[PDB]
């Protein structure tokens, strides 16, 4: 409920949108940017009363570097999972299939944020048609002109009022104080701040976050008001708060404030994956920590110092609590650039300007990290050289093909290229030229046409980690990992043949960690007792071949102490019935996460899994587990998530002493439950809870236990509220 | 000596290229378009007093649409042969091998064509390096203010003045009546004309075509003149000579109508291959000819009514005489394209205008003819579709990859698609749909990957040319060509292994004419059976294979009585001496044209040629022909044009009866001529020479036979002068 002096707004947004017209109606919402037009749409989006009144709920990202059909894909994946088929046809097919998926559907609101001009909104706007079903639109917009100019804009334009004062202080005391109280000698500077800030949710909220970052004393309080009072924020230059952020910017140690830059460098509304960006930190040698803690550690630390100062916005976290996917404001990506160019050109952007000419060589020479987002194809055919290049950073939502002339242009010009990642880019072979960077750290690319892993790659001595996408059914990879001993990471999406290795000085990679997704025929013994630290294990293909009774390869995983991840992939021609697990004794004492997709076993199984006492987190995908009848055998002392996927499960039975911990529980496309359990319910730690594609007879049983558990809640001191997801409410 | 008015205008030009500063200097020609600009710049070009002062003369086409990459390659192209090294290097790499090529060359002057912002003119200057060698610059622009702009411009904006009155009615005269004169009824009328054209040439020379077309009545005459001064002609709006174009436009027959506004789909500047676009009628079904010369004739005629009535210009004529590249006025292309969307909708163009946004499938699904000419690997990204296109056109002069998986989109958008030439575009692969078109006619592409042409080729019963452009050694085609009824031309650049027939209704192929070169296995008995009315052959692979003396297969082609055009390239691992040729009967007695290439045939060889009594043009090229001594033996009864180009050849002896008829000769390359035959002189029809890397003993030789030619003109009644070449002057 981190919402503060939005609720009389918000509630008179909802009052326009449930009345109004009964047909077709927009409610547009205009303000300057970083004033809380995203973050009311947010609220709006998530509170009760609408999303009870809606049946269908669509969150649209815009931005001002939109494409028409990237948009029409990411709104068909969230109806059909099957997007082979959608893959071909035109923008306005896609068009027309939005317009009948969502005519299959009741009342509808779709919320489209960051718009910039609008030519956008029209051709964006025919793929709604009006149905008489009082369809609403939660628009978001800079400019006025933009509503105005719509005929069919029957709302008035909605201008959002800037904060209250009642809201500032407030709002700035949850912010940095949190659940304490401000000192006297800080409560007026406090005060002057709040006025001073002219109402501004961001500029409030990284004001707290520099305060949190330097310290709570009086002088510091003193400085950073007589800053900000300075510093009148004018309501039609929003520039001027950009030097707000410098009074946070300068506070950042300098490696943090480097990555802090670094983080800019990415487009505009793109959801970063943070697996990636860490890696990102790691190979650039920007994360240094002289302390007990891994790299990766200090990295997730820098992170969450990131996010505590609001200076990142998470908006997807994992389901144990971890950030997945984090942004930046679109404000803080234009100060951030503002910064990176006109003050201390760290880094430059490549981009089709006005002058529709792409820099030569004379310019880019002098470049040291490069990030080109689109018409990254003509770039690259100009074939540009940069001698002082040590970065190539590209980042699309759709994948360009790689001419194979254009091929060895990328390597001859940059030869002391560091990090590469072209994940946006297909690459259709390997040239010999790329096989010449010797100062190569991170290599990251998509291709649909490799099959064979050359042997040269082992011969990048400098390489830290090694990511690799392809659609191909089996991954060959040739080259000797195993010798490569600063190699940290590796990730690929096809079932990797990793070669045998053969035994002949510390030839032990204490440095590996995680090894992405394996075919089964690589786990073998000699593979885990060369990388005795491994943590994270992935194995990709027929995991009959790994787990047979007779002659099963999961005892040499008995010997890797250090393991906590392991995933499997079933990809064998026939996944039928008849696997079943080993002696519960076999699996490492310390892992923590398993996932188990398209196994094909019976439900008591489990009571292996019941054995092991420190599992908290377990993920079941693809038809992981099934059985008509689910009975509970074992205790799994420490379990807090667990997370089942598209299971024919139709009884289960459970009680308090067999989960007595959990805390997350997730069912997704269960079509066949009958009943979850009802002392479930009796669990203080229970707390999130959601269904999808569930039988009614689940839907109900759900009710009544989320009935249960607020009773109960009214019975105890249960601070934690009962959260129960009524998707689909049609 | 087709310029009339300008003697004055181009000896001040003259006078200030030859004199002001001795440094760096820019003559800019400024003129509203048409009025002969390009016209005076091409007299200037060709003028002996400055060709010979000038020591490199550079012919360079700039236009809107200007490539800086395309434009350095189409430079360098001029200097070494061996262009595989320039491929890979950046664009200033090759700016500064322009500027050390002409660094080691003396005085020169560069031509600059229709160049239209000043910034181009400042990204192009770069190349041109200030060595204080009085070099010059003939720039062409349409705005004062790219020459003023322009610091180092020190010469004045030269203002070309209009064509003056005298030079009007002699221009027009000789335009229309060429060695006529006019009737009294119609000299008045050509007088007010020419006083109502207001001087501009491009608009006297449309009238006269206009006038050449419909009759030389007097009736028609005071209508064009009543026409044209209804149509006063603004100095500042050129679009109404627009509408004197129109005057013309309308005199044509519907079909060459057609053919004419489809001839303005080419992009502006593009230098049209006369083959492919007479191909190009031929298939769309625009030539139709109810008498006994061939379709290919009634086009050929066809191009001869637009060259004779100045529409369409000629920039590149054959050796004998023919028609190679022509091109179209950019004035009259901006008026061809106002008449293709705003008035006749018979096709569009689609462009990147300043909306940045391609059309979607409502309005592409109302074309009929597409042409895109930049930025085409986005459309087909797009990938659209038209139920009714009927054609697909695209040039460029850069070549464009074919994505894999957008390869598909192409034919199932354009299910009714008759021709698709995209020779510009390198197809990787063939596409199951592609071979769905079964209303294609014509269909040319290039490729660097396909080997195997495949059988389902044979099943499209529409097709009528194919054409085939591939950088692989070898072409293997599997297709049936044989059944191919309609098929009447094939081009391949490869060496094409054509399937043996197989003997089985009049399956002979009476419409196959031309099939380009073909590996010499191919060049069998069966496959000569079934064409009887081939005209033209070529031959490309070992043709040692073709012309062993034991069991040559040339026997063959003495059965192919229509056979006038063969071509033979030696592709053969070894090309030493050792070749010779057949007893002269086997030939064809109706051949008009052959062309040996790397052969390694003895120089008494010719005896042979010397028995065909009806050879009139004969090619040598890449070592067609060498030996120390060359004796002229036989007479070539019939013999007009030969063509060798880089032979070792020393000594040769020549006499009038030996070739009692040539017109022109041509050696290129030869660096070991002792002399040229003095006799050759003697010949009343010896009318072109030109020489290329020749020794300075050819050169005196060359001189002498120029002297003694003029003065024979001087002696007899020689109307045309000799035409001697001083290349390289250096
Ligand atoms: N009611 C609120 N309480 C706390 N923070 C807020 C509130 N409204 C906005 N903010 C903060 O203001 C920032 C700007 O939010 P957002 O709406 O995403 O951008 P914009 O206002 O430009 O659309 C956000 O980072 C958010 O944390
Ligand atoms: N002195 C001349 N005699 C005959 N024709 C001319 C003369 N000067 C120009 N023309 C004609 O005028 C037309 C325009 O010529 P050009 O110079 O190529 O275009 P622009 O004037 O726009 O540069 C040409 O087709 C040419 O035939």
């Amino acid at each position: 409920d981190d919402v503060v002096g939005f609720e009389e707004e918000a509630d008179k947004v909802i009052n326009r949108l449930l009345g109004g017209s009964s047909g077709l109606e927009v409610v547009p919402v205009v303000g300057m940017p970083g004033l809380g037009k995203t973050t009311l749409a947010n609220k709006i989006y998530k509170h009760p009363d609408i999303g009870y009144q809606f049946f269908t709920r669509i969150w649209v990202y815009v931005s001002q570097s939109y494409r028409r059909r990237e948009l029409f894909l990411n709104i068909i994946s969230k109806f059909t999972r099957n997007t082979k088929q959608y893959h071909d046809m035109c923008e306005e097919d896609l068009a027309d299939e939005i317009e009948d998926f969502l005519g299959k559907g009741g009342k509808y609101l779709i919320v489209l944020d960051d718009v910039w001009s609008p030519d956008a909104w029209e051709r964006i706007r025919i793929a709604f048609p009006n149905n008489n079903k009082s369809n609403r639109i939660l628009l978001t917009t800079r400019d006025s002109k933009v509503a105005k100019q719509c005929k069919q804009c029957i709302g008035i334009p909605h201008d959002l009022k800037f904060l209250t004062e009642d809201e500032s202080w407030i709002l700035l005391e949850k912010k940095v104080f949190h659940k304490d109280k401000c000192p006297p000698e800080l409560e007026l500077s406090g005060k002057s701040i709040a006025k001073k800030c002219n109402g501004l949710p961001l500029a409030i909220v990284v004001i707290a976050g520099a305060l949190i970052g330097k310290g709570k004393t009086s002088r510091e309080w003193k400085q950073v008001d007589e800053s900000v009072g300075e510093h009148l924020i004018n309501k039609d230059q929003p520039e001027n708060c950009n030097k707000l952020v410098q009074l946070s910017y300068d506070r950042l140690s300098y490696d943090l404030k480097a990555c802090f830059l670094y983080c800019g460098a990415f487009p505009g509304g793109f959801e970063i994956p943070a697996w990636k960006l860490i890696r990102l930190w790691i190979a650039e040698g920007f994360i240094q920590y002289k302390g007990h803690l891994s790299l990766e550690c200090k990295a997730e630390d820098n992170l969450n110092d990131l996010i505590n100062r609001n200076l990142v916005m998470v908006m997807q976290r994992t389901s144990d609590g971890q950030i997945k996917t984090c942004r930046l404001h679109d404000m803080l990506h234009e100060f951030c650039r503002q910064e990176a160019m006109k003050e201390e050109n760290l880094f430059q952007e490549i981009k089709l300007g006005a002058e529709q000419y792409f820099p030569g060589k004379r310019e880019l020479a002098t470049y040291r990290r490069l990030c080109i987002h689109s018409s990254v194809l003509e770039f690259i055919s100009t074939k540009p050289s940069g001698e002082h290049v040590r970065s190539f950073l590209s980042f699309s939502l759709k994948k360009i093909e790689m001419p194979s002339v254009d091929i060895p242009t990328i390597p001859k010009g940059f030869p002391l290229l560091r990090v590469f990642d072209v994940e946006s880019i297909n690459f259709s072979r390997f040239s010999k030229e790329f096989f010449q960077l010797y100062h190569l750290r991170y290599i990251a690319f998509s291709s649909d046409t490799i099959k064979i892993i050359p042997k040269h790659i082992g011969e990048l001595w400098n390489i830290q980690t090694l990511i690799i996408n392809t659609q191909q059914r089996s991954l060959d990879i040739q080259a000797n990992i195993w010798n490569m001993e600063r190699l940290r990471h590796l990730h690929t999406n096809s079932s990797a043949k990793l070669p045998v290795p053969v035994t002949p000085v510390p030839l032990v990679n204490q440095s590996l960690q995680t090894l992405s997704t394996i075919a089964p025929e690589s786990c073998t013994e000699e593979v885990f007792a060369r990388t005795p630290n491994l943590k994270k294990l992935g194995i990709r293909g027929k995991i009959a071949v790994l787990l047979e009774p007779n002659k099963s390869l999961l005892k040499n995983v008995k010997k890797l102490e250090s393991l906590e991840n392991l995933k499997l992939i079933n990809d064998s021609s026939q996944t039928g019935k008849g696997l079943r697990l080993p002696p519960s004794y076999i699996f490492p004492t310390k892992l923590r996460k398993l996932s188990l997709v398209d196994t094909w076993l019976e439900w008591n199984d489990m009571s292996i899994l019941g054995q092991m006492e420190h599992l908290e987190v377990l993920k079941l995908k693809e038809n992981g587990f099934m059985g008509e009848c689910w009975e509970s055998v074992g205790g799994f002392c420490s379990l807090l998530v667990l997370w089942i996927e598209r299971t024919d499960l139709v009884s289960w039975k459970a009680s308090a002493d067999h989960f007595p911990r959990l805390k997350h529980l997730v069912l997704i496309c269960c079509d066949k439950l009958k009943e979850i359990p009802i002392g479930l319910a009796d669990i203080r730690s229970f707390q999130v809870m959601e269904l999808q594609n569930s039988t009614k007879t689940a839907a109900i049983s759900a009710r009544g236990i989320r009935d249960k558990k607020d009773k109960q809640t009214q019975e105890g001191t249960n601070n934690n509220g009962f959260k129960l997801s009524i998707f689909p409410p049609d």
